[PDB]
């Protein structure tokens, strides 16, 4: 009966513009929902070069891959066949800003995404256009209820060359298609994302993500 | 330094295309304005999405700097800009978490001025303002004129006034951005806003939108 | 019914502290309610030489000199004789965090200010504890009642050696003494503040501030 | 070398919040090596606070966090000279306060002196209207920024009626010795919990367990 399976395939699409600099980029990619793991081979089909650092980009390459422990309300895995979707703002503390969305359906044993992203206000002397970003810290994600909508607020970093940190404030909402669909309680959840490999312009990136849920201290 | 070849009454052509919180919509813009005068009008009339789920106030100033009154003693960069035009990005951050983005490409043909704006909003709460059009007007503004990182910037601190006497909050920066390069860049200075719907439809499927704005040093001398 | 003379006299005492550096700093200076200006003599009696900057001070050392028009309610000029009081937060770019307070009372031809301000997470190398401020830009507050409360938000900004800029977000909460008086509606408040003379070390200024309350366009 | 297994915490706190002056007086224990503290506070001065007491607690020692071998700990090796720290509480609805403690340690006792500064709060926000129950378990994310050690949280209190309370927190550590060496970027999950209270808010013992780590997959 299950919508969701052990090992699930990855279809995305994203389009967007970044300081005006317009960008198409297909994703394909395998997960275990249940072991919070997915991998994705991302190319860019227009707009390459990027301009700017791919890493702003990563996390809008779906948290039904996320290991939710039996006490928390896995919102996600319950929000299939239908879907779910979901907007996010990262306010970075040079005053860059960027929005996305992703509209994510099912069909058999693959997820569909169909991504938007758009960045404004990144300065040219900044971390993001002289591409001087190595990855995102590991963060804590914190999951809670706001105006009946599942919220996600996350106190990220992105590790510069020179071991300097850039900071982003991450607001993402989560709606279920589907009506009903029970709320969780207020949780965590921890993110690891790496980009494996890439070629030297970023045009053909290989992407990684592992999430687990959790209660934070002392559960743990 | 150069003509702008702009003229005391020029015409306005303006298409947007946007999406806030999942709805997508196109909306065209038909208006006249004099630009040494500050004052602009603009007929807006909604192609796709309509009726928008949402307060239309949120995109009016996103519906040109060029239409600002800017005395002698100040640099007027948009003026400056003209013949070959230039362009903006805007970050409009809500006090309840709604953020949006938008952008806008102005070229100018003759007596026209040509606007491609874009608008993306997202995290608007449902039982907010925006969601429920609660909003009433944006109040005056004054907007705060500097260059950050190289680049001009214009800081907002806003207010939409709300049904029930209450006033929502709207952070909002801009970088302006001209396309031929020899454009002298502006030490610090204030630009007074004032928008106004003049009149709608029940949809706001048709609006009629107003602008006056002016440039000025601040106190003692404005 | 107001008390408030056309020529006032002001005398302030501020203690406070910034970066872990505590300081004493007495105010004595004239004015005048009805033309919105005033003046003061500094004098920094404990925590001399300053080792940040001066100006982020300066606001903290009244909006009853402000030009009110009759068609704006001053609601400052009508907190007294009893006074009034107000607090702030002055958030700035880079991080670092103010909040100040000002207890207003006036004896006779006398106002006297109690003055608390306390700053953190100033960065070491930036514009605050290196001193590389040159004055308050002129400003724009934004007058409005919030909770029953009158609310002033500012967008304001240090100039800068070099012309450059730093952006500080002032939010002060406006709270007359005798209960009822009549809260305004939205207006704006005009600013400028300059610092006019001073010591090399800043332990003696002599300070100038003129503000105008108006409706914004198009009526100015 | 300088801390020990079992501690005394001795603690003043002074501060104002919307106006209101309070002083509390705190005296409490801790495991330093187990992340472990708990503390019984008393409002001497200012009682009782017309103020939600949970915005107070985090001001009420990273010393006391659980560091594992492979990630630096700042905080133990700031002693026996001790460490200070600033702090800004940014509210979601404008309030904000800004506090510092200036952490000592003579024997087995970290003497604490604490400032609280509150101002801008909503006279009906949660805050005010006292309808805080308490903060979640959060996580600090902590890394260096112009030479100094620095964390953040998006931090979250609980309210009456199950909604939430948002608040961004920012803390700049600072060791009083000179060359003492900062860590790398790293996280610090935290628990604070109000234990048991006396209806005012008078009297109040406090508990906090908190752990440091890499974050996944190393944690
Ligand atoms: O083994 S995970 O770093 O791709
Ligand atoms: O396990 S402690 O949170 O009662
Ligand atoms: O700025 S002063 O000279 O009025
Ligand atoms: O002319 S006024 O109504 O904006």
């Amino acid at each position: 009966m299950s919508a969701i399976k052990p090992d699930m395939k990855i279809n995305l699409r994203m389009e967007g513009n970044v300081n005006g600099h317009h960008f198409v980029i297909d994703g394909d990619g395998t997960g275990k929902p249940f072991e919070g793991k997915q991998s994705m081979d991302l190319e860019v089909k227009e707009g390459g070069p990027l301009p700017f650092a791919f890493d702003i980009l990563t996390t809008a390459f779906n948290r039904v891959f996320a290991e939710y422990p039996d006490h928390i309300q896995d919102y996600f895995k319950q929000s299939f066949p239908k879907g779910y979707s979901w907007e996010r703002s990262l306010t970075f503390e040079d005053g860059g800003i960027c929005i996305a969305r992703n509209d994510i359906t099912m069909e058999g044993d693959t997820f569909y995404n169909k991504v938007r992203f758009h960045g404004v206000n990144f300065p040219a002397n900044g971390p993001v256009m002289q591409k001087k970003t190595l990855k995102w810290e590991p963060s804590t994600e914190k999951m809670y209820v706001r105006d009946g909508v599942l919220t996600g607020d996350i106190t990220a970093a992105l590790l510069l060359e020179g071991n300097a940190h850039y900071r982003c404030d991450s607001r993402t909402t989560y709606k279920a298609k589907e009506k009903g669909v029970k709320l969780p309680g207020y949780h965590l959840v921890d993110h690891c994302i790496e980009i494996l490999s890439h070629d030297k312009d970023y045009n053909k990136v290989k992407l990684y993500e592992h999430a687990v849920a959790h209660s934070g201290l002392p559960d743990n």
